[PDB]
């Protein structure tokens, strides 16, 4: 539910952008399937920047809909407005969603001051589970580890997705917070390292379309297996590094579609259709990973 | 118009966070009376991060009732979504706005390409002039020159308000558009040089406090008389730095209301109250600007 | 000889800026008794970068003979023009030491292909077991795993101190290199990390101070019990950090001073003595250790 | 003298890496009929980092004979150990140099306090004009504003070459200096910026290859016309930033052999020889100056 491999689902669309049912079904089938731990609904590689908060919230309710009991679904619910943070996640409240993945506000830059009165209030505000979600390069915004040991204390905020790919992090917050405490890995490439010092899995792009691979990367490693999951991840590197040579989800879009998953590869503006060279790009890697 | 001081102006606010309409009265008169070339109307300082597009085209509008054609007033119309930046400029044409102030994608970090493609479509479908900005450490997204000089060629793109504080950003603008286009500093602190340097003006903070200073410095640096302007600069540099010790525009808001210039210093959640070390080090700024 | 807690150990100096034999002889027998595996002599600690050549040798050549069979002394033979580093390592070449430390070259930052050309050359005028070290911040220069990878393939290029504090490099290099291939942290701060990821020990600043400490929560980890290394660390942390508050080694000089391990913690300029506020910090950080 | 453009000389060197005395000759005799101010021998484009002192001073007095009170000579004379850096300037005293290039202690990572000790000790012992050389992406260590402006009311410390291509510097250092401390760019790609903010002239690798387009656009910017000395800047500028896509000197070595100005293009360890593709980029550099 909050460990393992959790796929961070892209939302396909038709080409005229908006949600395809019978792409998301598909992939929805594919996960339970693969082994997938839980799905993440409309986070950053679902594009939720660019779903108003009624798409968005179709999306996620369609996602839980399709998912039928079967797999346990964790809903996007990040805003830079507190406001808006805390009205976004009262349309999921007693909804069958798991809980939500909310990001440090992103654009207007607070202080950790301003961090801990977000989060808490948005806590607050709800019973569900919260996973906090550091990610830097995205919001200009560092959630720090002392920041996190604070916010651990408020009952409902159960975790975090650490995207900062910086691993001294995950000891650094481990230290801070008690041991049920979840540490999610939000960086593919470092995610098996941040399981080796104590992470519990990782919200995945990767595992939009190596599931089976993923699912059993984060098993080994819950195991102790460390040697044996690197062999997968290994496997899985060129994909943890090229799904990223556009924008995401721009590159696992398009392997999406490649590898039959999807109907289209369709996004929305700002983010464009792939590159011919990123094309050829990440077809090698999906061959490396032996998925093509 | 687009020239010399603009302020970025405060969005005053009541106890409960919303627009406080004598104050906003109070800061338009002080402008206009000051000198200061422009207002731009809910941007970064206004807190474009958490008024609702509804609140937000509110207080544009309160702008220019306000204004009575005795400044001209340019709306901040940002967005991270092309389609809802689109939606957001069809509601201030025709509205008496002289244009739009409009950021990259913030969050989702888009390619150049899709920069390109973003701001292109925003600019189709509006008669306003549009100006460009870029400030990649909220956006986590880096708007470049040749990117600036291929938009720089439709017809209503005409500026950038570059707030990267890279001065060396100048001269690679200029050289790649036409000398009609304005180059506006988003950086208080290097403003001056950048002007030094051929930009046209400052979207400016520190102009909420200093208007009349800070007009009477651009007007200076505009004629090439830099030694006379870089003096008014340095008794303003404090205030440069330090409506910055904690994130804008909770320095700024504070400074306003210790002033007088507006009732109160209310800012809205994840925003936060000015600490009292805060206080001191922007009352120390304020006397040393000769404010206080 | 080349894993567990290695120490990178001041050179004591008496007040005239020369190397004081009673001092360096306390500091030697401490390190015998402690349990340090080994001793990195004129290193970055040892400032390497203020002793002229024969300087630095006469105090390795003075560590070995104190040393007196007890504990095996690599020596720091780092040099940034490649016929120097040849030289220094050649006053080594049947001596005692067991191997020697070399830096990537600092200032004139070769590329790749240079780094792998001054080591190889470098490599090949010995029979000593050589040790990269890369240490970016301090030689503007950042020694690739790719790299790495390639001088491994040397016959005596046995290992890597690793000081960049950047986790992710554990596994890109030992991938890439061989099973008996040695991987040593450089960064205090995130060495327990760093062997849990898979590397082999650490050459240390505060094993400097905290000598049995350091030893044992090496062989914790090399042991699996990183959960007992953990409490160790965490008693250090202060320490880790703190003993950088001023410029390596001007903390850890006046904390030997402190100790009563050395008679002066005197250092060459442009080190300069440890500033009130200093003193104070490592003070605290001791206190915390149990040191003091 | 200390103003205008100032050519950083590459030393020209045989097939065995020994000075070449014909070819520096021809160099010489280059930037006295060119309109250069001054030559800096023996800086870091003069490899000083792989000459040892007593070759770093055969050069530098071979310098002089050949320049034959033609032109003023700068010598390089950085260490990162106070005495050594005390010990090379003494080397130079009566020498016919009209002052020295002195480096920050590079590798050691002084503090601010370590830095004004380090280049007053130096500036102490010597009748020379001494020149601060501030270039922190080679030395791990950032020379700062403050630190320059106490340094800068010592007698003999009259500039200082700054090299970070950060422009803020440049009137952050002017407002805490006297106006006959000289400001120098050592930043190729931004030194015509830097010179109209204010800086005097540029310590400079281009200039080794467009000696007298340098002098003619350094002259332009002294006397204001900026204008005039951008379109000199933009043919130059393909040099400005290829002659650095390998590490300098290797680049603009091969420049100075294409045009016949030195007979081979040989460097010293750890400096390899360009790559192809290097020779491409630099040759299209050239052609766009008009120098080929
Ligand atoms: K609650
Ligand atoms: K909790
Ligand atoms: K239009
Ligand atoms: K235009
Ligand atoms: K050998
Ligand atoms: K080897
Ligand atoms: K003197
Ligand atoms: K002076």
């Amino acid at each position: 539910m909050f460990t393992g491999s959790i796929v961070a689902i892209v939302t396909p669309m038709d080409e005229k952008g908006n949600v395809c049912r019978a792409s998301l079904k598909k992939l929805i089938d594919y996960h339970v399937a693969s082994g997938t731990s839980a799905i993440v609904s409309v986070g950053t590689t679902g594009e939720s920047a660019t779903l108003n908060h009624d798409e968005h919230a179709d999306v996620v309710m369609m996602t839980l809909d399709l998912a039928d009991g079967r797999i346990p679904v964790i809903a996007g619910t990040g805003a830079n407005a507190t406001a808006e943070a805390i009205s976004l996640t009262q349309r999921f409240n007693d909804s069958g969603i798991v809980g939500c993945l909310t990001v440090t506000p992103y654009y207007n830059r607070p202080s950790q001051e301003g961090l801990y009165q977000h989060f808490k209030a948005i806590a607050e505000h709800t019973d569900l589970p919260q996973i906090l979600y550091n990610v830097p390069s995205r919001t200009g915004c560092d959630l720090l580890p002392e920041t996190v040991g604070r916010l651990a204390k408020v009952k409902n905020i159960i975790g975090i997705k650490e995207a900062t790919g910086n691993l001294t992090r995950v000891n650094q917050i481990k230290e801070l917070v008690s041991d049920d405490f979840v540490l999610l890995s939000g960086d593919d490439a470092s995610a098996l390292d941040f399981m080796q010092l104590g992470g519990h899995g990782v919200i995945s792009v990767t595992a939009n379309v190596a599931a089976r691979d993923m699912a059993q990367m984060c098993k080994l490693a819950a195991e102790g297996h460390f040697a044996e999951a690197r062999v997968i991840n290994q496997r899985l590197m060129p994909l943890h590094n090229k799904l990223f040579v556009e924008p995401n989800p721009i590159p696992v879009k398009w392997a999406c579609k490649e590898l039959g998953l999807v109907a289209t590869d369709t996004l929305r503006l700002p983010m464009t259709p792939i590159t011919d060279s990123g094309r050829e790009t990440v077809r090698a890697a999906l061959k490396h990973a032996g998925l093509l």
